[PDB]
């Protein structure tokens, strides 16, 4: 019967035997060897935590919220079956993450298999399928009153959305609210965030400005457009705006730390140079690469942060180039950050243009004395899209609220009904430039190119522009 | 010699004997009987803390920062004398607060002595003067190397600004940075905030999004316009914006909680009805009122939260009206919140108009069935100015930064150099309306007046407008 | 309907309307004006907390545990009625505390009304009776399914024990376990402790070594001697020992801090000198003293920490003596701690003997040069009984455990089955001596008397004996 | 110049450039891949932390304490040189740890190379030597005013004790107190503990009962027996006893968790079965085993937790046996805990007897019906020595204290001068028995053997003895 796990964020979590059974598989335990924050550990030494513990946390909160709704509203007829299905989805939405988490689907796969479209969510589903089949979980699900045909569909839909109008098959419109819990496609307000805010802050040594327990206490289900949706108490609208401010602030300080990102980049680089030579045994002894392990779940199961050390410790001279990069990390000879700027007004930059940016920076011609001349391959240019989870859209516009005087009546709240101190935009781009040539003079040069390039493209003045390129900044009137 | 105090926020604080001597006086100990958050305790039961502990905290952080600067830059020639003066100012800037803190100078005095102009800062200075003189502190200051003539001036200036060009007398332009520590008139970034953020969050059960220790580690002094000012590392600019976001959020959730404010109001009302009958003995046996105790520091010394209980426990029928209000608080029959709205576009409301607003709301004529008709005296209207500490101004525009490549060279950073996700405005007004008549029907009515009044004045649509006044909201096109 | 309160220790607590109604009375709200830790605030400035918030906490935890038992074991047939009754007892066990909490029943009443026997528990019951009657709570109890005759008895028994074998009337032997929750007379393991551990640590700035949530998750009810009792999982026995270690450690560092205690003593002294002159209006306009207010609950209601300030701020020269003592506290001219010692071996000291100890210390004749000669009235001697809650008894010997392999079978665990690193004794006495004469030479003398007295009585050598009385310590062989 | 690192336990730590240089080496960065708590991660999912972060913490606290002593007492003439040497020793005392930390030197090496004597301390020294030489650190040490000949000796002595009367060469008797900071051989009170208490509690979700900051504030150096030693303020003696209670409690609940230990045991077993086949390249391409990598630091550098996954992911059938054990861990088919007991009175068990205990348990002949008969190889028996760090000795007897009235005069404090509630013994043994045969009937049998064996050897009655072996416990009178 049921187990208790002590978690520093949530305290003692009770786990239903079915969930234990799911947890105690190689597919799930694999998450113990995948850092939540990837290269962030190398900047924030507190951040040792792995996707495993985060997954328990999500599972538990999913459970908390669904239970709370059932207690508050029996009329919903939430069953233990529904509860466990939501918890399982909670536990399992991180199953698909690869080495160093977002480094893998955010940097490595895009560059190593550009044609394929892949997300950790896709992978979570496949890994889940594989986990169920490989471990005879279906019988156990039935033993506790679950219906695998319907429920496995439901669970997958919770994670990834429809597998193709009410587009969901796993549950009907009257249980629409269950899809809003683990991975909310409508506005991004889900228990996944709540766990990582708390867990990441605890580990990074930053403090979390969002109360998820509070939010659970005020959550109700109401009818909205013939769907039953989760609604938040009206006055909590400020807390929701703050939730996304907090998310943005965590990305600014931690998830997109300039050095954290450059380490992610150097690791990705090394993975690219090892991809040809590393072999991972999949189903039936068949062999895959780092970049193809995503095609066989038995291979993907063995693909974790360990790869990094496999490479670092290798003696094969095939891997000399990859290994040498990782060693530079250890000695802390990293590519050097040059600076940060943003596009101006309407200007927006797409993924297809990314490869051509180092070339543009090298093409800048600053009117300054240069010892060394720098080449496109010497520049790395990271473009980062910061938003409130919905590109240009305001997610609070996609949230339903209920007032105390009419608790069953859903309503909408506009930005102007809340505050004038809110942002007018909800998306932006940051551009970081780094140089692969580390010496004083290369770095000095790189600054001139960079700042010149900003001026050429009419980007925003880097904060330290006047100090790093005092001869370049005067040419631009707007800058001063 | 020196004492150690254990504080839940800062741990063990060391106190120089001179500071102990200052602390162990009636004037200072008085702060033990003054709640930091006033009426907020009646909403947030964690908020039992008094100004006393907050004052130690401020003192300590003042000391931390001044010491840190001296360690980092000996060339500043910060003396122990300077350190103690800053700490004393730190300890003493809350000396002038009255019962329930901001209730007293924010609500009570304005209404009870409208002709006088008064602030707790004014009072801190007078109370400090009184504390020094009444306790023979001057000899002790000299004993530890302080020069009372110069230093007492310095201390007062730190708290209140110039007592009347370099306008400060207590210290020269080369020590300009010492004025920026305890009460920063230039941009509001001071240790007072840092302590209350941490202390209030710990007690309220909210979490603080600002790392003051970090800020202290990155603080340097640089020349700016022939002044030596405290400068912050450039990349910490985001943390500063977040500091004020946090401040605004604390006000939204706690310091301006609608019910917290109404309790402050009811306490103010009771004080008004007792002001004629409560007598407080000042200097030479002379007697004062609650509203006149501010004229004699010996009387003000005895004016604390105790007044509230004096009134509650009184048997004198003179005080029946005041006592009856406090009893309604105990039974939780409070004035009832009707709703909240804001002015539109440019509209701004001054203090002189405040008294006339209940009258405007009563003058609204909603086209709805009314059992009761409500009068101006039945309405309370609270107008709340939310800003980043400098009305319409952005305080980060008044902050100086230094880059890592040129640490002595101060620079400025504009909003656009940081983010497009920042606010476009830095000030706003909230209007809350409450009704003194509590029954169902008076309340129902009050909602109609309120919503009608909003429509009449072209204010923003209250969030729950459609639910509380469904017959009123349709008339306004813009609202729907 | 139900309210949510944000508590820093427990987060958001939900409160049933009935409990709200009980809370929103003058008798309950009174607890807002009574410091949990009395004089400890004057040592630990974090400790601003009042009995009110503690009481909410205890209420909530009582609820948590009773709910957990019902969820785990439906066969117990715990009703909502039972739940609310336990919560009410939880909320209400601190109702009887007087000014500065344990100062009042621990020091003041014993000295001021020696003939009467009184405890805050007695008073909690009376105040509860008074609260129910004075506020028409009985109808509201019936409205929510409670049976006042039985339930009010039950609630009182939970707080104070039997009002006179199964000695309880409010509930039968089959619900015996409900008595173990709020105030466990059998072994002292109850939710009251769990709240104060957490709450006091949070405020004092100390850290709590006991996980009550864990304990709740492992709690079961089992049959023991034809009673149904709460049983703890066997392996949690170490945690229980640690619970009492933590309690003892809190008393050592905080609740019995030498200076905290002396302040309690000086406050008590001032109350004694004011007792004749302070009048408090009880039932029918009849008037009481501080020391007699315990006889009429209407008067006791108005007896709070406020008394302290009433006295401090008084101008009546009747109160000059009392007032002067409080002023010495403010200036921090406190009675001076001389030292601490313990009885040896079997020696135990009774409460009646307390009055004769100052006399013994003054009777010591140390062979040393004395400027001043000290008198019995110049000495204060505080005797403190430190135990695990049950004098000489080990409370874990009165705890029932269950094993995982037979969850319904209760068992006992002896000390030797746990560890040899546990204490061999569970009770002891500390003796502190203070001098009322504060000057260098009186204090120097006092140390000689004290240390001599220790030697005479064959008490333990004070830790600093050799430093304070180097001429006295050599005479005792055992000491060196 | 200097770097700042954000640590969740200590906040922002400043690092001197020299220390950064030491940190940014393969030898130091290796610690990132070694779990502080080894197998405890598999029980406490919060415990993801590695030795790396702990090492920074120790470095920083070493620095805090030495600085504090210098500030308090300039007469000590502590130089920046001394400071950095202490910090380097702090950073580097964990350099020698092997995979899963104490699993490696506590279980694996003892069994795999019984003839060799080895500790992580030995290895820390060797790894340090290797780190200095392999990275040209000596020049950098000289650049900052260090004298490698004297200082490297000093640093090593701090870690391991004398390398062979004042037995230390690195510094004279007048700087004796510097040896007490990083690794205190006299009484075990050092900054290593302080960091792990705080860091481990934060991660395990347990709470730490020891205030190291406080202790640093009250630490002074005094003369004791012609040495200058660190002394603690007398009244802090209780906090020290509590420090060790906390240590013992952490071991009870976490470091010696029965299942955590069994996982360590299964990992060890797998390492043994892989030891023959895993090869690790050391100096000059020469190859070592897991068990011999301790002989060449270049090989040891590459020996980390990674080994575990290397084995788990291997396809080599040489490793089938090792791999199969790790897989049982992943599926959570672990050896089963049977129970725990202790020796009685004087009985003590030496290391030489350990191998023979499974045999004794199998030799027990319980008078009960047995389906299966169990063999010595089916039993694991773990013997755990719990003490206060000094076997039978009380470490507080080896601590020096200073009183407030004579701060330069060291003194001693005995147990009886503190409390009678302290332990009478400071060392004990726990015996845990596990069965490798997991089925119902094997497990049932195992309990009979175990309990019978306890009875035979006159060990303490297992807590659940009566439930698991009701037929066996009656035979022993003492048990009942
Ligand atoms: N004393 C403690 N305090 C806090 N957390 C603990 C303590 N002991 C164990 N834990 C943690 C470790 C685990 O994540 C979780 C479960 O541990 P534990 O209760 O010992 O389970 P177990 O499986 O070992 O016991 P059993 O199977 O015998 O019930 O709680
Ligand atoms: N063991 C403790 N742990 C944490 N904080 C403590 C402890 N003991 C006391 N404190 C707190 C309470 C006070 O605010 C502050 C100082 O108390 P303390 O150190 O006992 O000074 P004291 O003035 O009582 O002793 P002395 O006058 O003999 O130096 O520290
Ligand atoms: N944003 C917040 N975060 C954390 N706690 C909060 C926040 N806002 C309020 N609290 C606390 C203060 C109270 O103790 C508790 C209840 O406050 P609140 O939810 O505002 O009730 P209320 O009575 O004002 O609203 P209503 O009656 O309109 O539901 O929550
Ligand atoms: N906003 C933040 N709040 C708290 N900690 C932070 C924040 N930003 C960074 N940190 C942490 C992460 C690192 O462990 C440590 C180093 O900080 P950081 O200033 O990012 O150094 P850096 O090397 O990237 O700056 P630079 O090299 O430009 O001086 O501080
Ligand atoms: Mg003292
Ligand atoms: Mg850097």
């Amino acid at each position: 019967t049921m187990k208790v796990i002590n978690d520093p964020i949530h305290g003692h979590i009770e786990l239903h035997p079915l969930l234990v059974r799911i947890i105690d598989t190689p597919q799930f335990q694999r998450l113990r060897y995948i850092k939540q924050l990837g290269g962030g550990y190398y900047v924030f030494p507190g951040a040792s935590h792995n996707r495993f513990e985060h997954s328990l946390g999500v599972g538990y909160l999913a459970g908390c919220l669904v239970h709370a709704l059932g207690e508050k509203q029996p009329e919903l007829q939430i069953s233990e079956r529904d509860v466990l299905c939501v918890q399982i989805a909670g536990l399992c939405r991180n199953l698909g993450h690869g080495p160093f988490s977002h480094m893998f689907d955010g940097r490595f796969i895009p560059l190593a298999r550009p044609e394929v479209k892949w997300t950790h969510e896709q992978g979570s589903v496949m890994m889940f399928e594989h986990l169920i089949n490989s471990n005879g979980i279906k019988p156990v699900m039935e033993q506790y009153g679950l219906i695998p045909e319907e429920d496995i569909c439901f669970i997958k839909e919770q994670i990834v959305g429809p597998l193709e109008l009410w587009p969901y098959k796993g549950r009907p419109e009257n249980k629409s609210f269950l899809y809003e819990i683990v991975s909310n496609k409508r506005n991004g307000i889900d228990v996944d965030k709540w766990d990582y805010f708390a867990r990441d802050c605890h580990h990074l040594g930053i403090q979390n400005n969002f109360d998820y327990k509070r939010f659970i206490k005020f959550a109700r289900v109401c009818e909205v457009d013939n769907e039953l949706r989760i609604c938040a108490r009206d006055k909590e609208v400020g807390n929701l705006y703050d939730m996304f401010h907090t998310r943005n602030s965590l990305h600014r300080r931690a998830y997109q730390h300039k050095v954290g990102n450059i380490i992610d980049t150097m690791i990705t680089d090394a993975f690219l140079k090892a991809d040809d030579y590393i072999e991972i045994t999949g189903a039936g002894g068949k062999k895959y690469r780092i970049s193809t392990a995503i095609d066989d779940m038995e291979a993907y199961t063995k693909l974790t942060d360990n790869i990094f050390l496999e490479i670092l410790y290798s003696t094969d001279p095939k891997l000399k180039d990859a290994r040498e990069i990782l060693k530079q990390i250890e000695y802390r000879n990293l590519f050097k950050y040059v600076g940060e700027t943003q596009p101006t007004g309407q200007i927006k930059i797409k993924r297809e243009d990314y490869e051509s940016l180092p070339k543009e920076v090298a093409s800048a011609k600053p009117k300054v004395l240069l010892d060394v001349k720098l080449k496109a391959e010497d520049f790395i240019v990271d473009v980062i899209n910061m938003d409130y989870g919905m590109q240009e859209k305001n997610p609070i516009d996609h949230v339903s609220f209920y007032c105390k005087t009419a608790p069953n009546r859903a309503i909408r709240i506009t930005k102007n009904q809340v505050s004038q101190l809110l942002p007018e935009k909800f998306a932006e781009q940051l551009i970081r430039v780094y140089c692969k040539k580390v010496d004083r003079k290369s770095l000095y040069a790189a600054r001139q190119y960079f700042v010149q390039w900003c001026a050429d493209r009419n980007f925003t003045k880097p904060q330290d522009g006047d100090v790093i390129a005092p001869l370049i900044t005067p040419q631009k009137k707007e800058w001063n």
